[PDB]
């Protein structure tokens, strides 16, 4: 079967061992607006209260009496907004004071912090966005589609720029959870449907491009059975080719009946997609080009509410039996895995690359030397300048490239590496010294001052040493950048 | 593939993190003697430390520069033991203070805490015990066997008891790593060799025995190949019936060439026997039956050391990288893990049953039904009273043995299975209702007064208002052990 | 004057910004048993508390209503010994719980804790030790001398294995202070007046004795005007060469008018004895020779309290401003000091070996260097095995004797070093390869099976691939020393 396990699934605590009543652990009474706080709605006794469990010493919840019709939390401080049926507040937990409140005047159907300091108020008819900042009152973003009429509202999001708003909302339609979601653009004024279970937004900087794409990624199960959908939104930066829309479809298990999409969120740091079906199933995609990677079920219950995770960059969620469960890349098995398990190379030494993970270093030697024989040093190059985990960038590689001839006409191989590198970004002790060397020689003062200036070489005692051979006076200036003792100074005298 | 996760995989740490040179992440500078504590020893500069990672706040070490050939930290204290050469000290972190020494008179050749108080030092020819405790000195256990001469000491652990001690280390063969451990036995002290690579023991108190047996497992790659051999050590308890010694062999695949078993942890919450391979493999065993339950590689690079993890009754180990990882049952998924991937109910309900553990909710308010719909209601009574969580402790079921087949001679099954919550704990408020009752109905306080002073009944105000038409003080105690207002 | 300095002078905390009335800010009121706590005795409005001041967080005192003629806490716990006029009691601050107590029966003149649980009571006639564990009572240790007869008594000390004890007061005869000093053998149940006026006992291990030694050091100003002596205690242990008595005169300027003697700690880690006058001088004495390192003044008004500083291995006092001050050796800049200021640079050698510190590494490779020309083969590897920080510990260093043609008969300079070292502790990467290789080259793993079980060797994968050759258990055991990737 599949042998390397390429993700962790670990329980980061366990909601009852608070013991928090699990009748209360659910949608309506339970929030997880961050992987930060999670905050429940209990009435304990005759009372009601609010719990607000830290998730950095979880151990020790914080109480408050505190009737709401519901509560949620900043997704970063001990700010938090309550709602008294149409009387929204914003108090802060932390100082118990009182920062803001507004009556609406239709009741707010679904709210959520959308960023560190603006709410989402959801009405029958309309989304707003609520800075909890100075006197502001709530912003009208747009009117509700009517695709998501008497639709349950079950989450909001944006992308990193607000620029792009999404609402779904799901229905029961003729004996099947229909997803409907509607897509606003806030520069463009416009808004259209989709049909879709569970969604997400990303910014991706494609391979090539200066700019990052902002993708917005959806999952859904319709007739024509599950699929995602990983699309560019807008219009491209200038000078950056366009992302490539994707669709893949995603598997159900016959004993997976009526399942279908209840939550995502993409992991930046390794762009892949998290998918979270109602039946406890979770699968994770290749953002970039929406290639399966991994599946299985993590939760026989079902996962009511997630965000992302950034400690790993995974998802975490919490559910009905109180678990607060998190998944994530196990960043030292996954490139390992793509290889092995799902014997795709191709996959395993791009995400590798992109993403500077290990595990393909058996490929990169091969590859590398093989563009050595067909002599493409320049190819050859480029690959141990960006393979990760400075697998290539070694001495010895500089000593192969070293060893080719300069045939007369072109750029010898090694000053090709050198260049790449110089592009790439600064270069070591080694590579320093070995690029300094020659050029020290042939009176090259100018460009080793330039390479020096625009901060290319990691300056040493040694390769300063060398440079005194030639130049005492640029000495002084590398040594001064080198980190040597007065000694080395004072012997300039 | 899984239809399912039985496990869940985590991370506790990531050393490099807390700024740890990599090349201290080892054997001989990286010891974990229990979940409580990781220590390093880093030469930072020119100077030597000791780096003491309390997990319950890992993210802020404790250094101090502390020149030792080797140290170990308490398993649950903030002492630490600090080896310079031959001298032993036994050092209390906390309080700074220097509890106890004593030259050794032979170097240690390896050592390790058995216990929260006492260290075992392995000298080239005997294993000794000391306690931290008082003036008392180091004190020969056993004498080292010859199998283990010239052998790498990796491990040394004892049985709950200390009454059965287990040595083992590895040589390097012709192209072999072969490892030789020295099973001594403390009351009959009888010694004798077994070639092991990993093992542990476990208190398991078997289906139908009053005594829990003590479990000593192991797991070599023999020229037999791997297996895993799980066997009781000693003599049974009197009146317990003997466990079955048990031999399994452990999967290897041809990718994993020269993989052997390196470390090993039992979980006495779900008996369950957790084996590490040397190249980064897991798998999980049944500990009564040996049959495997689950195997996976969850690490490339090698888990050198372990310990159980008490919070998940797991392992948790460090790796090269210096990843702290750590591996447990997903008590929500293991059952329906085994009864629908791995195909064995039979185990699936031994495992439930035997450990409370969910996920047959159904096959179990089925095997009642079962019973009853038959003829045979003693054993659905067992069967109902032994379900996990309580699922049929319901009235809805002391009703289905009420109306019990009224048949003379035979117990009344109701009071049967009224037998095995009581020989079992407390009855719940109800179960203490129907119980009582007739009793009282009886008008008997002999019996009540007894199973109360046990707390075998969860009182009620009714309990109270009922024993009260008896006797009062007696219904005080019962009105007071449920909590009523001052009227 | 001073080229470069010696001390680091720092302040840990203002009193007064604790709001501390500064009249409750001496020696009567101000107490300082350890550098862990200061603890005042405050009459807060018509009430009288107790504020402690824990060292490690300053910032926030602890005060509590205590009316006690005195107070002092323990050297390292929450314990406090408060005096209510003949009722000793000693309570635990940190749980409030009242640990013990008892009425002498004359009134305690001074008192003290001695150590971590005894506290010492100084009676108008004899001085006790009193144990805070157990039922236990005041135990006299000895019967005051004659010649401390109406003497202010203003310090009490032990020496490490309190077998020496040491009482101090000070009268007024005539003009001015005469520190009376008695100094009594516990073992030797004999009893002698010094004339001093401040002192301190230190352990020292000679060079070249294998035990230390029990120095007692005190001060004076008077007759023959100020001296120091620092002098052996008892007899020397079996075999140690005796310590020779030291006398030096300690500096009073003319505008030091009539500043005498008033404390001294001294550095066991730097073997350098703190002074401090009355008038606030602080001067700095080479504990095994009594050289004079540093003089200077570093407060006006009068340090009334002190304690040896524990982080620095200082000393650490309050004055009348509220000042808790602190001095200390720079471990950076004195070698440099004695060598380039004072100009001793053989005392700059010796105190930088003994006391393994930096600043002198061009004296002694000059110092290698010289002796190797010379032929000197067996002092130059002295120098290079114990200048400080590893210094000439290097692989050149080991080049340098491997130069050395050979001469049967005639040991190795070479062998002789890395006799040295092996005899010193253990060697790094280089040496043990070194070390290792020829005999290797023989087969012979008889040796390096006991520089390995010694930990006296630092494996390296190299060193394994040696020994993989000869042993391939013995390389299993020196690469898992070492550690390697899984290769």
């Amino acid at each position: 079967m599949a042998q390397i396990l390429p993700i962790r699934f670990q329980e980061h605590l366990q909601l009852q061992n608070l013991g928090i009543n699990p009748a209360n652990i659910g949608f309506s009474t339970l929030t997880m607006e961050s992987d930060k706080f999670i905050c429940i709605r209990e009435k304990v006794g005759e009372q009601a209260q609010v719990v607000i469990i830290d998730m950095n010493d979880p151990s020790n919840p914080i109480r408050r009496p505190i009737s709401a019709d519901s509560a949620i939390m900043n997704p970063a401080s001990k700010v938090i907004a309550l709602k008294a049926g149409k009387t929204l507040q914003i108090f802060n937990i932390e100082m118990k004071s009182k920062m803001k409140a507004h009556t609406m005047t239709d009741d707010v159907t679904f709210w959520k912090w959308i960023s560190l300091n603006t709410v989402a108020l959801v009405t029958d008819n309309a989304v707003y966005h609520w800075s909890m900042e100075g006197e502001s009152q709530p912003v009208k973003m747009f009117d509700r589609h009517s695709s998501l009429a008497g639709c349950q509202i079950i989450n909001y999001r944006t992308d990193a720029k607000q620029k792009w708003l999404l609402l779904t909302g799901i229905s029961a339609q003729q004996n099947r959870v229909v997803g409907a979601m509607q897509l606003y653009s806030v520069d463009r004024k416009v808004s259209q449907p989709i049909e879709g279970h569970a969604a997400s937004f990303a910014q991706f900087k494609m391979e090539g491009n200066a700019e990052e794409s902002t993708l917005f990624c959806f999952a859904v199960r319709g007739q024509a059975g599950g699929k995602l959908h990983i699309i560019e939104v807008g219009t491209p930066p200038t000078g950056n080719q366009p992302f490539p829309k994707k669709a893949v479809d995603v598997f159900f298990p016959p004993e997976a009946q009526n399942d279908f999409p209840v939550a995502m969120q993409i992991s930046e740091k390794h762009d892949v997609v998290f998918l979270i079906t109602k039946y406890g199933y979770i699968h994770l995609y290749d953002l970039e080009t929406g290639t399966c990677i991994y599946m299985n079920r993590i939760s026989g219950e079902t996962i009511f509410v997630t965000a992302p995770h950034e400690a790993t960059a995974g998802i975490i969620g919490v559910n009905r039996k109180g678990q607060v469960l998190s998944v994530c890349v196990e960043e030292e098995n996954i490139i390992p895995y793509i290889t092995n398990v799902l014997q795709n190379p191709d996959l395993a030494l791009r995400m590798a690359v992109r993403n500077n993970l290990a595990g393909a270093e058996e490929l990169f030697a091969r590859k590398f030397n093989a563009l050595f024989a067909q002599g493409n040093y320049s190819e050859a190059a480029k690959v141990a300048a960006n393979a990760p985990k400075g697998i290539l960038r070694t001495p010895d590689t500089i000593r192969r490239f070293q060893s080719v001839p300069a045939q007369p006409g072109q750029t010898s191989p090694l000053l090709q590496y050198f260049g790449i590198l110089l592009d790439q970004g600064q270069l070591n002790k080694y590579e320093s010294l070995e690029l300094c060397r020659p050029v020290l020689q042939q009176g090259r003062k100018q460009l080793l001052e330039k390479w020096l200036k625009e901060d290319k070489l990691e300056c040493s005692e040694e390769l300063g040493d060398l440079v005194k051979s030639v130049d005492p006076t640029l000495a002084l200036s590398v040594y001064l950048r080198a980190n040597v003792p007065n000694k080395v100074i004072q012997c300039f005298a």
